[PDB]
């Protein structure tokens, strides 16, 4: 399925180059620009865990997520990941929990040690 697509094929966007977020474009974006660090980013996303199991979406909520980019507002794997995002793509991002919650884990979803997939969509930046 999509999780075991992006963990074989995805590519690695990570500065360190150690596959710990590997990503695929699903949907092609507008143009090329891509948001900037401290801009409002709208997202719509679902997530699963390697059990399978859905852990969360925005689109059940009828609200995007909003955050300010680059700021650790989210997982390392998120800040890494919306800022290779241009508006209107879809993408997935497999994370190791070194880009995740770690060995802490994030109750009660995620456990210790969680490989995390998401689906992404960035809705919208602005400064
Ligand atoms: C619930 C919305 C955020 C939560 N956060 C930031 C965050 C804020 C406070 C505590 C833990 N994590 C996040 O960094 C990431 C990435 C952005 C989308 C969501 N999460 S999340 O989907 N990551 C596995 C998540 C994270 C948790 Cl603890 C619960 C749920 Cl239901 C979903």
């Amino acid at each position: 399925g999509a999780p075991a697509t992006v963990t074989e094929q995805g590519e690695d966007i990570t500065s360190k180059k150690d596959r710990g977020v590997l990503k695929i474009v699903k949907r092609v974006g507008n143009g090329e620009e891509t948001p900037m660090i401290g801009d409002k980013v709208y997202v719509h996303y679902k997530g699963k865990l390697s059990n399978g199991k859905k852990f969360d979406s925005s689109h059940d909520r009828n609200e995007p997520f909003v955050f300010s980019l680059g700021k650790g507002q989210v997982i390392k794997a998120w800040d890494i990941g919306v800022a290779t995002m241009k508006k209107g793509e879809i993408a997935h991002l497999l994370i190791k929990p070194e880009y995740a919650y770690g060995s802490a884990g994030s109750l009660p979803k995620i456990p210790s040690n969680a490989t995390l997939f998401f689906e992404i969509e960035l809705l919208d930046f602005k400064g």
